[PDB]
């Protein structure tokens, strides 16, 4: 079942991992579109991170978006299984200050509807 | 794209991506850091799963499908999807919304 740690902090993930693709990509989602935990991939193999969101996090929104150059993000394979680690940042939107930055690791296996739809 | 809570257009300038897999379709706007995206069914008209809006005015809004909470419903034209409702969120807030996006021909050979 799915993995998500931030700041070295288990998140106690209660939900599902739904996985989706199209030509280029492979959305994995965590916890449902309300959570905002969820990460984007290429469909490569090695697979690159294009973007990861681990939601609302103490008031912040942390996320990281390929070429922006802020956080930064590393991804394995293993079929179906993925690992992404990073640094994820974000602005308090209410009283914006520095940015933030929180370690995080996200694991988790798609189910088999994600190899029938490649 | 287009956005709307409370009436408000929210400017979103980001990428559609639309992907998909066993009857499920996911829509993201600007990527997974933005928190916006909706699930719906491949159906005619579309079920809609879950909607997440991101962080508005200080509170995370959001639909999951099946709770009693909120609502919200959709309708597909070609590549074209409407998703309109009444999210939610706590620290209760609702606010209504309305999601306009048109996706790629990706879309439509995925499935």
């Amino acid at each position: 079942g799915p993995k998500v740690v931030i700041d070295g902090k288990d998140q106690n993930v209660t939900g599902s991992v739904v996985c989706t693709t199209a030509a280029g990509n492979v959305n994995i989602a965590i916890g449902g579109a309300a959570t905002g935990i969820a990460a984007v991939l290429t469909d490569g193999n090695p697979p690159e991170v294009k973007s990861v969101g681990l939601g609302n996090v103490n008031g912040v929104t942390l996320g990281y978006t390929s070429g922006t150059g802020q956080g930064n993000a590393s991804a394995t394979k293993d079929g179906s299984h993925y690992k992404i680690t990073g640094t994820a940042t974000g602005v308090d939107m209410a009283n914006p200050m520095s940015p933030v930055n929180k370690s995080f690791e996200i694991e988790v296996t798609c189910s088999t509807k994600l190899a029938a739809a490649l």
